[PDB]
């Protein structure tokens, strides 16, 4: 049972509204900074003793850290901004959100009805805008549809496939006052009628008979398996089907398991990519068959039999043509799938052992591996010490480009949601806002922001919010003065051509530029810098046991490549494993 | 006679083809990021000796920074992102520019074009998220049309009412080998045939004979006379006719001459207000009746005969209703103003000097004011010291809030294109990146930033632009500890209710947070901080007299507001003025 | 050609749509609200100061009465044939002007739009601004309906009469009485008339008879009426045109009148599209 804090005929401002309506969805945590159109809002918010604000230094930092919040937790992620300026700043994580399915509720404030239309000020036609990279957005145009539109937002971006959904607030509705019907139902007639309904055993026996035809099977996972980990647990426990998991998917299969081939993709393992090209069996689930996995679509498991389930029936067929799919959600499937697999468990004689075999042979002779130059600092060797120290159980938001990839390949998460980083958008500046929503959502975890200087610096503002609201966000600074993955890319295509991809100062070149510690210095965060391999170990162990927030400046040689790598466009046959740029 | 790298009948790169396009409409500056989806574009900009790059460290950085290169030169601004987080990046300078009517042309790289629409890496429909906040923009979808598209963009972005336009180029077009045809034809034919002619002779007789007839006469200027200057000054001396201008106008007529009423509006001085309300004829040149300088409309210049003149003709009767009006180049009707008021010079008797003294005895009872206490810093008084020492002959960037009214307030712009500032829109984080932009266009310029601690943080990164690309450019960074302009409206409409307007720490809330020196020292940037007024002079002239980039750090209290104010929707008899928050 | 048009005038604009002040045109003077309210309190204004004020244009008026003798609206009689100008000339008179008039489009439109005085607004119901072939029957059945006592008569086209032949069914079971003046040129005369001055004159699918029968008309419009049983004639001599009209007017309930017309006729005078008033042209057609 709700307490409202009003009377149930008590005329309140429809700001008052619109915060209680938030509050009967359970929010706890608010990312909002405040502005003309959007003060009512804030002011309601104040009134509000179960729900927090995280005051940003930048609203983009309010989107990351909202995605990061949702992406640690489940929950959706809230994130308030005023008009115009506020509004347009949110948009690099609303296509993020979008890209990645993460759900995601934004409120921006707007200027009155009458004003809109008329170039007013601080005015963005924010929901023209930003049609087209949410799952759905709103402009409400009265005070009484505020808990339909709230109730419909939260449901539309939790439910099905998870996405960003905006609400548009004009000052005028917010200033209105009225008595709210909580009880109103949701005009959604057409999307809740194509909900996927549960799978069908028809359905799950057929992928069952495909699994005991086959010699070879692989599982694709993404990042549709996210809360399925118990249950794909138990399903590879049954069958002994080895597992690749996209970026999107870490941890959904435990890493560190000897059944897990890891990543594939254009810079996943080759066992992994060798598994899924001489496949005859292809179990692909919650994922979307994105072309840094499948490279030449023509021969991405040319052999398989392909079966996808997905929650989004325009993702079944659209690149990869499946032989057998369900749509639906992954998790029930898999708990069919469970209950056939135990009952007929000895009528199944599975045992892919030559099959795993054949792999763990791959394994063998092409590892995961990295050089060490004399006393300089490996980004690789960096992760694999974070992970022994933090005994793989910390949560891991990076930024993006080279030491996003290394910190994907090098460090072995156990359970999903340790991972926030942004795959299908790719958006630099996303780790330490990330992180900071991440630390918000799990206080007692472990959260440390894998971050290269490149991505670093673009959002280093939210330092300040760190800081100020006290959290224990660790800052893993992998610094190599450039943009790193796009220098690699001039080495490989470009014949090592430099075209703008040095971030440090020319005047001084050997001189690392700029000074990270002091931008830690001007928020109060404890800081200091490692050069020599040999001192890592200590240096890394000092921010884990220094009590709250902290950066650690990891100088690295800017000279290494992220190995392997399968060319944009390219087959098995296409991939890279030695070389960087000495 | 344009020279070009390439032969006549030598097939060169999209990339190159788009680089000597931009040769070819002038352009010495760029200001891009790289990026995955516009490499191609990166290495042919190596290749060009006579475009220069300036590497920002945010895109949002880079957009404004080609703002602030436009406002403070003439010339189209050029900025350059990739895909995706690149694009996104770049919205609210669009926008920006948009509302503000700057000359912008936008570069994004893109996705192949099979790859469109298919949620492809890194891919985000930006021609559509963009189209509402653009003056147009493109998809280029063949090589041979790079040629006509870019001269279109420059053409549409500089000729009649100026603003942004974006232009997105898919990678494969970028590599695709071609040869260009420069003599193309514009496709612009509706456009064309709907630019106005130049003014009509009826037209201006017109204005000159309601000018004789009337004995209160004020001028309203705006952004649309930053190029009539010598125009408008003439002009005046004619009419003997009073001026007072817009936020976006400052400086089209010199601020410190006897017939300036300066800055009119919701901040504007009670004298301007007073003039135009009470005037009989309103003479409206490059302007656009918003708001912020109308309050209630009905009440805006009752008594006045208005006369518009506005190149734009969706402008002309939108919001208040002329009187007479003319749709062209406000420098070209007040050149034919000129040659009649001049040739009719003694035939018309012009003599408004009781009604310049009676807006002068208005200028003595109600002048602009601040109050002084103890040995704490008025930032008004800052900024007037500001001016002394510079000569009022600097150029000013802002940022938004109370420090970016009292800079319009109390600085005495002689030259329009001093004044660089986000009027429209008025998005934070505007004033350092524009600084950048303005030191890149005017090298031997004093270029200073007037910055607030919550705008300035915003873009911090772009610290680093400064120092790497060593350029002179001062922050004069006014320091209150918090969201000023909020805190404001806090103060006289929410009873000084506080909802997220503290920007420093809790925890030590007498401590100015954060230390925005070491965010300086962190980019190698000399810096200080003063508290006391009295070592306020010494300060201000160490940061000019000191070679190459400085911040000074001037700590005011934060009691103080913006003086005098009309509220939102209001009438001059609404205006308040005495007051803070003590 | 905008820039032609009214060249000497200081031009005052009053219209309710502030998108429309300014668009092509650039007013001196203008009001953005109800032209109704305007002329209001300008006569109120007009008759207090009105002798304070002199106004005469009466030399501005004979100036144009003047061009009103020299150059009238006209049409030439060619034998026993019929003018489709003195047809609805001859409405005119009949229906003493307060006649209510729907139209198609095409010639025969802007005849109906010359040669007919109306007397009072919403006589005159025609499609102008998009021009729509097959208008004129089915406006003519909703103004019988708003207008039951009134004289309600369609001047069609038989191109545009054929485009929505089938409301004639609809006027017989409603019972309206639906007067049809059809002016039947075997054509699509407006675009006839644009072949002969400007592509020689060369046909290219203007004619709507058949060309196995090209002296019979085709199709017969008054057994589309008899389907519908609606009483019809046709009138081919100029004089007994007169009486046709008359029995059709006289005779109550819906009737259709097929009036037989030279199509070699054209519509004057006219000015070419984008052209000015020295462009005129008076005289002409297609014989
Ligand atoms: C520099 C860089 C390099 C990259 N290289 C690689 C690489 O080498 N390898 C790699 O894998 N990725 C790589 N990516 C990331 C890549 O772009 C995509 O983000 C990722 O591959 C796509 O993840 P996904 O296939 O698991 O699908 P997701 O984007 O995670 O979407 C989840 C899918 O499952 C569905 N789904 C959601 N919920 C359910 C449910 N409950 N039941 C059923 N279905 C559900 C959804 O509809 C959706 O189709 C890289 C990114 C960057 C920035
Ligand atoms: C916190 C804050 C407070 C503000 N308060 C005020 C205030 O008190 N007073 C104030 O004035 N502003 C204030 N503003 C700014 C305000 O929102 C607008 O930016 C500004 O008032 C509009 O400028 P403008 O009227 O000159 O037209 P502009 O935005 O500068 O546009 C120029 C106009 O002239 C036309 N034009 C352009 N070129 C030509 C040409 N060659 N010939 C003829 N016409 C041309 C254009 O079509 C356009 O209509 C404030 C902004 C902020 C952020
Ligand atoms: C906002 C933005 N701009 C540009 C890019 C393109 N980009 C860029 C410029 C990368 C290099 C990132 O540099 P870094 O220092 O943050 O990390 P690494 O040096 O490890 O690559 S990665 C990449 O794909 C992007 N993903 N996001
Ligand atoms: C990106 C953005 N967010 C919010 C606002 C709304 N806003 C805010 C939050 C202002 C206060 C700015 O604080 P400041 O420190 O930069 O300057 P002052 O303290 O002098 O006001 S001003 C204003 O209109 C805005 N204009 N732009
Ligand atoms: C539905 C439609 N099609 C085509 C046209 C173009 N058009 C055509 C084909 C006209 C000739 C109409 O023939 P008509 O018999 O109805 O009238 P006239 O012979 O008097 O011109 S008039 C004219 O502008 C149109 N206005 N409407
Ligand atoms: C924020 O912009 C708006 O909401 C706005 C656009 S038009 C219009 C009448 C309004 S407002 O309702 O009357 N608030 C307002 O002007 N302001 N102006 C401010 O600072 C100048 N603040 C803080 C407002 O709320
Ligand atoms: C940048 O994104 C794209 O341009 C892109 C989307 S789909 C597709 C086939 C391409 S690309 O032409 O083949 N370049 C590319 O993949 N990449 N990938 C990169 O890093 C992973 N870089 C730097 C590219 O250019
Ligand atoms: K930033
Ligand atoms: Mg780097
Ligand atoms: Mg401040
Ligand atoms: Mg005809």
């Amino acid at each position: 049972t709700f307490i409202s804090r009003f009377a149930p005929d008590q005329p309140r401002k429809g700001a008052d509204i619109l915060v209680e309506a938030l509050e009967r969805q359970g929010v706890e945590t608010v990312f909002a900074y405040p502005g003309g159109a959007s003060m009512e809002i804030h002011q309601a918010l104040t009134r509000s003793s179960s729900i927090r604000n995280v005051l940003p230094r930048h609203e983009q930092g309010g989107v990351f850290a909202a995605e990061g919040y949702a992406r640690s937790s489940g929950k959706p992620g809230i994130c308030i901004a005023t008009s115009g300026p506020g509004a347009t700043n949110l948009v690099s994580g609303l296509a993020d959100a979008l890209l990645d399915s993460v759900p995601l509720v934004a409120i921006t404030g707007q200027v009155p009805r009458r004003m809109i239309g008329t170039d007013a000020f601080q005015e963005t036609p924010i929901v023209e805008v930003t049609r087209s990279i949410t799952k759905h957005n709103y402009l409400v145009m009265d005070v009484e549809d505020i808990p339909r539109i709230i109730e419909e937002a939260f449901f539309l971006a939790t439910s099905g496939r998870p996405g960003p959904v905006l609400v548009d607030v004009p000052k005028d509705i917010q200033q209105q006052l009225a008595i709210p019907n909580w009880e109103q139902a949701m005009r959604l007639p057409g999307y809740m009628s194509r909900m996927p309904k549960p799978p069908e055993d028809s359905h799950l026996e057929q992928i069952v008979r495909l699994i005991s035809e086959s010699k070879k099977p692989v599982l694709y996972v993404g990042g549709g398996c996210l809360n399925s980990s118990d249950e794909l647990g138990r399903f590879v426990e049954l069958t002994g089907i080895p597992v690749a998991s996209t970026l999107m998917g870490l941890g959904s299969y435990p890493c560190d398991d000897e059944l897990s081939l890891h990543m594939l993709g254009m810079h996943g393992t080759v066992y992994a990519n060798y598994a899924v090209e001489h496949s005859d069996l292809l179990l692909a689930f919650g994922v979307r068959f994105d072309d840094r996995v499948t490279g030449k679509l023509e021969a991405f498991a040319s052999r398989a039999k392909i079966v996808h389930i997905d929650i989004d029936s325009a993702e079944i067929g659209k690149n990869k043509t499946p032989h057998v799919s369900v749509c639906g959600d992954v998790k029930l499937a898999l708990q069919g799938m469970n209950k056939v697999l135990e009952n007929r468990a000895e009528e199944l004689k599975l045992d892919f052992g030559v099959w795993r075999n054949e792999l763990n042979v791959q394994k063998q002779k092409f590892p995961l591996s990295f050089k060490t130059f004399g006393e300089a600092i490996p980004p690789q060797y960096a992760i694999k010490v974070l992970d022994e120290l933090t005994d793989g159980k910390a949560i891991i938001s990076t930024g993006v480009g080279q030491h996003q990839m290394w910190a994907a390949q090098f460090y072995n998460y156990k359970k999903p949601r340790q991972w926030l980083s942004s795959g299908g958008l790719g958006a630099m500046g996303f780790g330490l806002p990330a992180a900071i929503g991440a630390s918000v959502a799990n206080p007692d975890a472990i959260v440390v922001d894998i971050d290269g200087d490149g991505s670093f610096i673009m959002n280093v503002q939210e330092l300040a919010t760190i800081r100020v609201e006290n959290l224990p966000v660790k800052v893993l600074l992998l610094n190599n003065q450039h943009l790193g993955m796009v220098m690699q890319w001039e080495d490989r295509f470009y014949k090592a051509n430099r075209a703008h991809t040095f971030l440090g100062d020319p005047a001084q070149e050997d001189e690392i530029f700029p000074n990270m510690l002091l931008f830690a210095a001007a928020c109060g965060i404890p800081a200091a810098r490692v050069t020599k391999k040999a001192d890592l170990r200590e240096a890394i162990q000092t921010m884990l046991d220094t009590p709250g927030p902290y950066l650690l400046d990891v100088i690295c040689p800017h000279q290494e490549h992220v190995l392997p790598m399968i060319p944009s466009g390219g087959t098995f046959n296409d991939v890279i494993t030695e070389g960087d740029g000495r």
